[PDB]
């Protein structure tokens, strides 16, 4: 069994990096980038590939027909944002890729759920079950993980001021991320903090020390970190 | 292979160098010592601890002609060992900074040759670092070390949603390897507000601030500073 190739009307805003128009086109669907809400009329599937889903749903409401499919790619919006489109006769869905071909998806009914699972499967993905209520914090967790890149680059530039050997510096930094080490003594943490010439790095060194101190229950270092 | 040595080592748990294990692994006769006077039989005395000056004071009285003394502290310069040199000792220092690179020092050609031979049998190579740069180099290594704190904390946070350590690990590693621009200020605020662990929430703001300092996203930087 194979689902049909759909006439897809997509609203791309510039806010999303999901690239759903591209994804759906690559598997054989007929994708048109829509600019006016009234243009949805002749399309089987209407895609809202934008962060401001609520705003699009408000505009699309007046033109939504019975049996039309609606899909949003926002990570943070639950399926209730699409309610006006279901009540107006639509088959509402959502699908957002979170990495490693893992996706979060929603629907209001059995038909929507089956269709969104099939569309995700065609895009090489598998659905991870998450309560819509926890979506806002899933976005936070992905961003939090993403700060590893900020710290790794910043730490590499800092360490390379001493070594002047970018490849060795990167290897030391990589090893530092994968190998656990306990906090040194408070006096050592203070001496190290005092020696940092870059105010931004010095400030983050203190904040990172506080986090490790919180996690490891190193109270003296935590109390020091917060009396800034 | 050069002559093996009778090595007496002071280790009070302050150092993570594990110099006793390292020297024992290449065939030296290593004994961990408990009293300053016990250095009598030994050819090389290792101060594998951060309180170097305290050990130097205690050992000064017992040091004999031709005995070797080595400390493993990255922050101390070679002059901390002057009292032992004055007693007829051959003084040196060696500290591993990662990737088999070592920071070493001595006062004379004999000590220089010996510390280079010791570092070499431990599979190491020496990187030159001026005494005045040692404290800040220590800070840079600890700063890179905080990648472990963040990676572990970010993996725990994300695995609350995924429940699959391998998938969580792959998303986290991709997040660290690939740079993504900071979201809009409203999104950063929305994400921050969603973090229920107070320590994670604090560090999220601080990492957002550091990235904003680097990318010059002043609205996010001003926001972050206003949240203490």
């Amino acid at each position: 069994m194979q689902a049909p190739r759909l006439r897809v009307g997509i609203f791309d805003d510039g806010s999303s990096t999901v690239n759903m128009a591209e994804k759906l086109d690559s598997v054989g669907h007929y994708v048109t980038v829509l600019h006016a809400p009234e243009d949805i009329r002749d399309f089987e599937l209407v895609v809202i590939d934008a962060h401001g889903v609520e705003g699009y749903v408000e505009k699309l409401s007046a033109f939504a027909r019975r049996g039309q499919m609606f899909l949003h790619t926002s990570l943070t919006h639950g399926i209730t944002v699409m309610d006006p489109l279901e009540t107006s006769g639509g088959i509402v869905m959502s699908a957002h890729p979170i990495g490693q071909d893992r996706w979060v998806a929603s629907a209001l009914d059995e038909l929507g759920e089956t269709i969104v699972g099939l569309l995700v499967g065609e895009l090489g993905g598998s659905i991870v079950e998450i309560a819509d209520d926890k979506r806002a914090q899933l976005a936070a967790a992905l961003t939090y993980a993403g700060f590893l890149s900020t710290l790794q680059r910043d730490a590499s530039y800092f360490l390379d001021e001493f070594l002047g050997d970018p490849d060795v510096t990167s290897d030391i930094v990589m090893d530092s991320a994968q190998q656990f080490q306990a906090l040194p003594s408070l006096d050592e943490v203070i001496a190290q903090y005092d020696s940092i010439n870059n105010p931004g790095r010095q400030r983050l060194f203190r904040d990172l020390a506080r986090r490790q101190a919180e996690i490891s229950r190193a109270q003296d270092i935590e109390l020091w970190a917060i009396q800034k």
